[PDB]
């Protein structure tokens, strides 16, 4: 009876605790800081992993400085984005049980998992975190791989757009330092508008939207239609020079090519996870922007638990621990036995 | 146990002292007197050593009669102005393990002392002392020698000036011995105004700015402009026949050639060693000029310690004490065993 891990590895933040809690013990930056003779480098571009030194270098930090634990006494969960490559996989479980050599385990689909933390077996989910967004729709716990929507604008671009659009009020932030400051701004202040024009308008004939943010050295600071200018990217991409159509589409599209069965199920379970779904307002929108595409009888219902920031993680804690997932384990017998050809079944 | 050993050696004055003090106990001229058949000469010109038997004369009368201590009993922390040549630095320490048998032994670089004796690991230094001034930008500890800023234009410069124009209002200071006592004038009374033009037109309609000196002999005489326009040569070095940029101006490029995400810090610590920033008033003109130059939302700030005339010292106080310099020390086995070129690690 030994406890299981779970850990969450995204662009961002990596996630990470023992399977059956609530929360996660640990939540750390993703990034491996290197020097110039900081220089920080994002392992993981897009929600994929791209530098697998580097990679090993946070699962290291995992199990022994953050978590305090060792890698051979407990099965890991570790996760994945949608459509990642196969090799990609291969490359995580021969690392983890030859690496890392622990007992047990499993690479599961992020959005999946966001999903059973909602108590569901089937929907669409919206998970956009710090570097990518994803329209995943499921149907009876199985990702629909050829209806996957993906589309790389996330937290991170959202907060470059922001310090861009701060310069033209005659602030000043470029700095690396500077950055996390106004990500701190859009954590705090941003909402989504429910309709655009209108709050462009009440912006400029009022002051009603506006909010004042203290800054670290003690200094006040006022902005304005910033405030829902800058989630506003999400449904209109193309403010960042991008001509992918907005999250509301690509959730329209990702149902479309679903299943016609399915698709009245898809539309009542829009689930949302990441945190670049926790802005203020964001419910309400999707819910006007979903009826307009969509014909005039459907019902459509649109999820935000509050926990979303962690809603994967969540899910695999409920997962690690569900009584019918302990047989789809890998062991490091089976591996060493069959493979990593072993990971796909 | 032993007690470790601080001696900071400028162009003018060698400051020496035991490592742990507050202030050193040995201040005396960086000067060998030689006859005509006196006939001074500087060892250091510019802040590097020129003259290395005269400089052995002066380290010998640093352990033997001033500090009273015998050199092969107490590692010996020596510093070294900025961008000093490899060659010089290899040839203190030469000079220490052979002919003053040190058993320990490190050179460290003047502005970097003096920001730790800020309490900063990061900022620009301005040390500008009797012979040299430096714009020293430093991150992290180490020093940036591409911002390095250097000007051959100190206190005995601005001593030579108000000697000239002293001469103008009728007195006549030409003898060494005269020099001295101008010196003493220049540390008494002269400032840095605020604003020149105003300042010359307060002293060409009044007499509000003038001051007494009383001289040796008992007679007293009566200095006005040039108790500003003596200082002011800092700003201007045009004064007295350079093309070079002043201070102010130094301190922004220095600032410029640096990577941009310091910049930021840089300005907010911008910190005043040597007696030649001294003046009264320095630190609100420095502020003032600095400003005009940066971008308008830039905060800038100028520290500037009241016992910035040994700073360095206190630096090297400081360092030679801490726990994590014990490491880096040169002991006489690593010299004898490795060589010269094991002082650049
Ligand atoms: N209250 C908030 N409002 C808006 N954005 C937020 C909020 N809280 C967090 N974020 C953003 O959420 C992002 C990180 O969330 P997360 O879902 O953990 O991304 P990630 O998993 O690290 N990377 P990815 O693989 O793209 O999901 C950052 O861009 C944050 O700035
Ligand atoms: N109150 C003061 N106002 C102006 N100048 C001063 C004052 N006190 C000392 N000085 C000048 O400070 C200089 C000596 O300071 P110091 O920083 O010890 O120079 P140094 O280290 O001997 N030579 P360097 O290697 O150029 O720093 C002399 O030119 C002094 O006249
Ligand atoms: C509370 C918090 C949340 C977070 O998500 O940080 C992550 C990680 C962070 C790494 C680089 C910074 C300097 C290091 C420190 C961080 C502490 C974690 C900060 O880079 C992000 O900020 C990026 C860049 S700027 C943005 O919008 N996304 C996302
Ligand atoms: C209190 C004091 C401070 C000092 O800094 O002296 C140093 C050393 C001094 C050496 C020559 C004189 C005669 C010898 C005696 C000195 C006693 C120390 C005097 O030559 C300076 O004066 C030069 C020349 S004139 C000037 O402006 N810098 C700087
Ligand atoms: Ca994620
Ligand atoms: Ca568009
Ligand atoms: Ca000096
Ligand atoms: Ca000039």
């Amino acid at each position: 009876e030994t406890t299981a891990l779970v850990c969450d590895n995204g662009s961002g933040l990596v996630k990470a605790g023992f399977a059956g809690d609530d929360a996660p013990r640990a939540v750390f930056p993703s990034i491996v800081g290197r020097p110039r003779h900081l220089t920080l480098k994002y392992p993981i571009e897009h929600g994929i992993i791209t530098n697998w030194d580097d990679m090993e270098k946070i699962w290291h930090h995992t199990f022994y400085n953050e978590l305090r634990v060792a890698p051979e006494e407990h099965p890991t969960l570790l996760t994945e984005a949608p459509l990642n490559p196969k090799a990609n996989r291969e490359k995580m479980t021969q690392i983890m049980f030859e690496t890392f050599n622990v007992p047990a385990m499993y690479v599961a689909i992020q959005a999946v998992l966001s999903l059973y933390a909602s108590g569901r077996t089937t929907g669409i989910v919206l998970d956009s975190g710090d570097g990518v967004t994803h329209n995943v729709p499921i149907y009876e716990g199985y990702a629909l791989p050829h209806a996957i929507m993906r589309l790389d604008l996330a937290g991170r671009d959202l907060t470059d757009y922001l310090m861009k659009i701060l310069t033209e009020r005659g602030y000043s932030f470029v700095t690396t330092a500077e950055r996390e400051i106004v990500r701190d701004i859009k954590e705090k202040l941003c909402y989504v508008a429910l309709d655009f024009e209108n709050e462009m308008a009440t912006a400029a004939s009022s002051s009603s939207l506006e909010k004042s943010y203290e800054l670290p050295d003690g200094q006040v600071i006022t902005i304005g239609n910033e405030r829902f200018r800058c989630p506003e990217t999400l449904f209109q991409p193309s403010f960042i020079g991008m001509e992918s159509a907005g999250i509301h589409e690509t959730t329209y599209n990702s149902i479309m090519k679903c299943d016609i069965d399915i698709r009245k199920d898809l539309y009542a379970n829009n689930v949302m996870s990441g945190g670049t779904t926790m802005y203020p307002g964001i419910a309400d929108r999707m819910q006007k922007e979903i009826t307009a595409l969509a014909p005039s009888t459907m019902k459509i219902k649109i999820i935000a638990p509050p926990e979303r920031k962690y809603s994967v993680w969540i899910g695999g804690s409920i997962l690690a621990s569900l009584s019918t997932f302990q047989q789809m384990w890998i062991t490091k017998q089976e591996y060493d036995e069959a493979g990593p050809s072993i990971v796909h079944r």
